[PDB]
């Protein structure tokens, strides 16, 4: 899945590029399949649900959108007081947070980190990522969907070896293969989670 | 919104006019907007892409596909095992469910069902809704999903507020309103599920 298409590597101003960082993410939606439940096809449904928001966006004036920050300026003062909950620009702040969610999960899966009684679960990590990643932006409704949800949860294994389909490589081999991913893909969130600090663009409300 | 697009009447032969079907139901998505919370997004994202991959493979040759009958027999002919599991057959065999559930859910309301504990919840509604339509659909997990997706709903009052859009509506003529679209609506409906039925193109797997 992940490490065939790599994520560029951080330019030297911080600047993403809409088009490529588009391009790259839309290959992480079947990150889900692997999980390997259709309780979980509708979360990908709503990332793609994003990144297409983007595209649209993108697509409709590349050079005015050629990079993630050129599109939350250029919308900034395109919309209204409306801004920053509207177009793309409300559609990264989600998207960012779901890219998060899979960065700190994988992260964590990678760093060994399990529930010592019962190491094949993914509990504790899908938590830990849910818990740093979107908590802060659930209601209690949704948070009880997210309960729910993690049983539909995967085996560690399982998830590995399926998230490595065909391929052909140990679960260790595997999992240096996403250690090599993580490297790129975290600074690139990084940057745009400090973008969207940096013009005042989180929104803390809830769902 | 409901009755600003009304279903076509039932022809002679029961077949259905597939683009004016498409074209119709495209107006049911934006309903679940009226529930007012950001939960229920994504079950109409799962409508909206019914509809969608129906549209397509019709508008590949709206000839041969001129009727909805005339999708399911040429799907059929088109895979072997293949088929029903497969193209607009299987998208139309879960759009009929979330256009099911539409209608029954109305149609309860409509008929004044509720809980003398609470005649502005509308949760026993969505309930034989839910029973009815897709409960057999889905297993364990989505049913617990749906069970706290059921606390997001609002009340009777403001959904049928939200429906009216205030066009200026009094409460009674706004039930009176649907009761009207249901007709030609509990008509389709029926008549797509005898097909299925008739067809041999059901099946019962759940998600
Ligand atoms: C961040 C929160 C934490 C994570 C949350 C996890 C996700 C929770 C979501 C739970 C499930 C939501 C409901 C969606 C259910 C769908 O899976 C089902 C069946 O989906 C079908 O699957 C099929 C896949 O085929 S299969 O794998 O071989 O099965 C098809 O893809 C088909 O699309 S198609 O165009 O290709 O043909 C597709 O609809 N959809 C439904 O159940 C219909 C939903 C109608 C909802 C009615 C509203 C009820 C809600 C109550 C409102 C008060
Ligand atoms: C009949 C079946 C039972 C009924 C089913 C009930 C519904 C189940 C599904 C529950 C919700 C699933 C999770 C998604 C929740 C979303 O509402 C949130 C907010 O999404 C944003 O909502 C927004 C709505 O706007 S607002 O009202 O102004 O807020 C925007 O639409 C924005 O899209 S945009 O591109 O157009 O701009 C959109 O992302 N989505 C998320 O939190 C992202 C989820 C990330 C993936 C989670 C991965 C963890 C899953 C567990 C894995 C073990």
């Amino acid at each position: 899945l992940l490490a065939e298409h790599l994520l560029k590597p951080l330019p030297a101003d911080k600047q993403i590029e809409t088009g490529p960082f588009l391009e790259a993410v839309s290959h992480l939606p079947p990150f889900f399949d692997c999980l390997g439940s259709p309780v979980f096809t509708p979360i990908k449904a709503d990332i793609s649900g994003n990144i297409t928001k983007i595209k649209a966006v993108y697509d409709t004036n590349p050079a005015k959108f050629r990079t993630l920050q050129n599109i939350l300026e250029v919308e900034k003062e395109m919309y209204g007081a409306e801004w920053p909950k509207v177009g793309a620009t409300l559609a990264l702040m989600w998207l960012k947070r779901g890219l998060r969610f899979i960065q700190v999960f994988l992260q964590s899966i990678c760093d060994g980190e399990r529930d010592e009684n019962h190491p094949n679960l993914i509990r504790v990590n899908a938590t830990k990522a849910y818990e740093m990643a979107l908590k802060k932006y659930h209601g209690w409704i949704v948070q009880k969907i997210f309960q729910a949800a993690l049983y539909a949860a995967p085996y560690k294994s399982d998830f590995l070896k399926a998230l490595s389909k065909g391929q052909n490589v140990t679960e260790e081999e595997c999992l240096e293969k996403i250690r090599l991913f993580l490297v790129n893909y975290t600074a690139t969130i990084d940057v745009i989670y400090e973008m969207y600090t940096q013009m005042n663009a989180e929104l803390n409300y809830k769902v």
